[PDB]
């Protein structure tokens, strides 16, 4: 329950993504990554591929 790892997207950052998915250091499979701008540091990036809209 720590801003650590994150890294789980439904594709790659590249310029075809589809879902988000949180992963911590301890506790995989938490929140999500693409679509969930609830940070703006850690997610954001791997959110550079969701614009958080939708």
């Amino acid at each position: 329950a720590v801003a650590e790892s994150v890294i789980g997207k439904r594709v790659g950052d590249d310029g075809k993504t589809i879902e988000y998915l949180v992963k911590w250091t301890d506790m995989s499979d938490a929140t999500w990554e693409p679509q969930d701008n609830v940070d703006s540091t850690l997610v954001l990036l791997y959110q550079q591929q969701q614009p958080m809209n939708e």
